[PDB]
Formats: C-alpha cells, sequence, structure tokens
C-alpha cells in the first residue's frame, strides 16, 4: 500500500458558479484560476500522483503542454489515474476534506463521490468527501478562497 | 487497509481551560463552538469516519438532532468509533497533529494518548499525538484558534 | 503498515538562501528558526516519527538539550530514522507537500528526493515531493513563510 497527500487552494474572483468535486455550486463569486479551480479534484489528483511517486499536477500537465490546457479537472484526474494505473496501481481508498466557510458543500457531496468514483473506476465506499469551516478564521474563514486536503491509499 | 483524514478548527473564546484530546489544559481563553471544543478529537473522529467513508462528525451528529446535544467529544468519538466498528473496521493506528502556537501541549500529550487509546480500545503504541506551532503565522500563530490534523489507518 | 502525518511552518527572515528538502534554494529571504528551517524535512520527520508513534521532532530532540544543537535537518531526519528502524520499522513510502508561493520548488524537487532517499536508505520511487501555492492567499501566499504537509507509511 502507498500513501499520498494533496493540498490545494483557489481564490475567489468573478461570478458564475464554482465547481467542486465536479459539481457546480451556485455562488456570488467564482473561483479564479485557469483550471476551473476544482480545489477538491486537484488535491485528490496530487494525493493520487503523490502516492504513485509521479510528482504533482504541474509536473504531469505543464504550461508548455498544449494537450491539457483548458481541460477540466475531471479530465486531468482521469489522465492522472490512467498513468497511475499504467504503473500497476489500484485504488485503495480516498478521503477528501473541503475547507470552505461558504458555500455549504454537504448536499453536493453525494454527487462529488459519484463523479470521483466514475473517474477512478471504483465504488462509492472507496470515496469519502467531507467539508469543514475554519470558524471564520484565516483566508478561508474570511471568504477569500477554498482550501482542500486529500489523502489517497493505492495498491500495487 | 483504509486511510482517513481529519481537519478541525475552533476559535478562542471565553474563559476556563481548553479541552484537547480529552485533557483540560489551563489557558487564558477557552474554545468556542458547540461541544467542549476538542479540535484534536473532532479531527481524529473525522479521520476515522473518513477512513470508513461515513462522511464526518457533522453528518452523524447534526445541529438539528437533539440526541447528541451536550455530549463531550470523547462520547462523540466512542459513538463514531462504534459506528465504524459496526461496519467491520478495526484500528491500525492513528496520528494526530495539533496545530497551536499555545498552549504547550507536550506535557499533556501522554494523557491525551491514554484517553484516546481507551476510547478506541487499542494500545498506546497505536496512538500518536504531536504538536507544532506555525511560528506566529496565520490564525493559529496569532493565537486566534487551534487547528488540528489527524490521519487514521483502519483494517478490514 | 502504519500511517503518519507531519505538518510544519517556518517564517521568512534574514537573507537567502532557504533550505528545503536538504536543498539550498536561492531566494530574496531566508528561514528564521534555530534550525536550517527545513519545513519539508521537519514535516517528514514528524510524519515518520508519528507513524512509529515516537512523538515528534521536539520530544526526540528537545530545544533544552544542547546535544543536537547546531544539527541540520538531514542529521535530525537520519537520527529519527535510526530510532524508527530500531523499533523494527522499514519504509513503505513518503509523500511531501511543500506549501509555498515562492520560490519555485520544481527544479529543486529531484534533489530533495535524492537526499531524502539517501537519508532514509530507500529507493527514489519510494519518495515523492510536490509543491503548491495558495494562490496568493494566507501567510504562505503573501510570502510570509512556508508550510509543509507530509504523510508517511511504515512497515513492520
Ligand atoms: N512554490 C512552488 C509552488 C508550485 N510549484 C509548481 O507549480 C505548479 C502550479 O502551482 P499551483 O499554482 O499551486 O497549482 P495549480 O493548481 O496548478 O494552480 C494554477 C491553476 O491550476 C491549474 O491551472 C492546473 C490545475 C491542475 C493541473 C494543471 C494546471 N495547470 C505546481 O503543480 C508545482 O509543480 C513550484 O514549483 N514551486
Ligand atoms: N463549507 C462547509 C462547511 C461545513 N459543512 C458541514 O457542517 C458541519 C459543521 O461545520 P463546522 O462548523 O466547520 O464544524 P464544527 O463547528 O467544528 O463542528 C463539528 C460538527 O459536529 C457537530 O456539528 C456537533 C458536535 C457536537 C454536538 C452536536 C453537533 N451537532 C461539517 O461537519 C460539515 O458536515 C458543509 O457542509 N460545508
Ligand atoms: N503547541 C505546541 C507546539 C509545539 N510543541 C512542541 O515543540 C516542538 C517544536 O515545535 P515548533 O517550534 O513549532 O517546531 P520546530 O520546527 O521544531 O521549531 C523551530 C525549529 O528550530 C529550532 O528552534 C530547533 C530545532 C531543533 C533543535 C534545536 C532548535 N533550537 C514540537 O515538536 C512539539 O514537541 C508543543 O509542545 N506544543
Ligand atoms: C488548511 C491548513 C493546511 C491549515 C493549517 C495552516 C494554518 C494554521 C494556516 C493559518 O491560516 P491562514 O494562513 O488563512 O491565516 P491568515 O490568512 O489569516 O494569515
Ligand atoms: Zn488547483
Ligand atoms: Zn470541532
Ligand atoms: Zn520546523
Amino acid at each position: 500500500m502507498r500513501i499520498g497527500h494533496g493540498f490545494d487552494v483557489h481564490a475567489f474572483g468573478g461570478e458564475g458558479p464554482i465547481i467542486i468535486g465536479g459539481v457546480r455550486i451556485p455562488y456570488e463569486k467564482g473561483l479564479l484560476a485557469h483550471s476551473d479551480g476544482d480545489v477538491a479534484l486537484h488535491a485528490l489528483t496530487d494525493a493520487l500522483l503523490g502516492a504513485a511517486a509521479l510528482g504533482d499536477i504541474g509536473k504531469l500537465f505543464p504550461d508548455t503542454d498544449p494537450a491539457f490546457k483548458g481541460a477540466d479537472s475531471r479530465e486531468l484526474l482521469r489522465e492522472a489515474w490512467r498513468r497511475i494505473q499504467a504503473k500497476g496501481y489500484t485504488l485503495g481508498n480516498v478521503d477528501v476534506t473541503i475547507i470552505a466557510q461558504a458555500p455549504k458543500m454537504l448536499p453536493h457531496i453525494p454527487q462529488m463521490r459519484v463523479f470521483i468514483a466514475e473517474d477512478l473506476g471504483c465504488h462509492m465506499d472507496d470515496v469519502n468527501v467531507k467539508a469543514t469551516t475554519t470558524e471564520k478564521l484565516g483566508f478561508t474563514g474570511r471568504g477569500e478562497g477554498i482550501a482542500c486536503e486529500a489523502v489517497a491509499l493505492l495498491i500495487k
């Protein structure tokens, strides 16, 4: 078995909905990256890549690589998973912690787990997603952005 | 085996001692929200539940449900642990990282480990608890709150 | 197998370079502690000690004790690893997440991996190091300090 950790942060900016764990949530602010800014999926991708000793999202999808520029986070996840599986890895389980003061993540989590399990080719039970606030403290608590932590266990 | 990740934050507020890992530690301020404010045990709870894909502490014990209203974090842990064991899981080991500038945790950690080991029905050697400051940086470093990280490895 | 989690933050201060994963990186600022301030190696050390249930880089090396005074983080890592192996543990794998806006960690990562692999006496494929920004948010995003998350898996 192999352990991986991922951490990601995206700042608010613009309007439109945000996308967390592949799920569109309505919010007064959008998430500025060039990513879609799926904090949950990027942190998960890093947790998975890190468990496979394949580096991170940046190493696999560099700015000077036209293939995945403008691709959504799920596409990046599936590709990362593809290269992880090519190395001989199977999915143990994943656990994702969304750190956000707002919006409320809870009702949207079931569909995140569905989306993640589809992309990783696994069951509901292998994917856990949870949310928490920083009790109005820090940059997350001041509503400046959303953080996310993810761990992943892989089998070879 | 299965991994989970817990992360909790509680702001400083009021008087009395703080409760960390079941241990009441003398401090100038208390810890606020809901239950006794045990960031250590809530994060530990979330990590264990996250490993069992049972969501989080807030999912088992919602705001609305009066059943768990007024219960301390050790009671919440033992109940969460009961739900986890009812799913067929046993404990591999746990690691808790208390993120606080003060107060000093180090004298109280041996006692934290004892309480946790009893609540999870495991050996002391299966329980690790540690502390780190953020070197006066962030909300923890400014003494605004205590963060807590936790990881758990379950067996099935 | 046993899980471990490490976390560390160090504030910027003085002149460069900074040392991250045993690698001196040119930067406008340095890192304050009376260590070399290696957040990566301290978080890794804590992750490993945590997995072994040996406490932390503080219980093992007291600030009061002048025995390990002036020691660099690689020496502390190797000593921690010696004591961990003395408990009968070997290395599964490690994953390290440097949380920093700057400097760019990417061209120094392979070196960190090599140093960590030599210090832990393991294969390079057993060591993963990654870096992430906080999108200019928090103390890391403002260039006040550097955080690091680490996870370890040990075998007995
Ligand atoms: N101190 C640092 C911080 C980061 N890095 C490298 O830059 C890369 C990008 O850093 P980031 O800004 O923290 O991560 P990212 O989420 O990529 O932020 C940019 C917006 O997101 C993306 O555009 C994106 C997301 C997933 C995959 C590819 C992407 N380009 C990291 O993956 C890492 O390899 C580095 O070398 N040194
Ligand atoms: N962005 C977010 C942030 C949080 N949440 C949900 O709200 C819950 C509480 O969020 P929090 O405000 O960050 O947690 P905290 O105050 O630390 O409280 C822990 C939750 O446990 C309880 O609610 C509880 C504890 C003891 C007795 C009764 C309780 N209801 C989370 O567990 C999560 O399910 C969410 O859905 N989206
Ligand atoms: N709330 C807390 C926070 C930390 N601690 C203990 O302090 C120790 C150190 O915590 P820290 O100060 O946050 O981490 P560290 O990176 O070790 O601090 C700076 C390192 O530079 C040094 O000062 C140093 C390091 C090694 C040997 C001598 C040194 N002077 C922890 O391992 C823990 O045992 C604690 O008991 N309670
Ligand atoms: C999500 C993680 C890894 C939390 C632990 C690190 C920490 C205590 C950051 C402080 O918050 P902050 O940087 O938001 O404080 P501020 O922005 O107020 O300086
Ligand atoms: Zn991202
Ligand atoms: Zn809590
Ligand atoms: Zn340190």
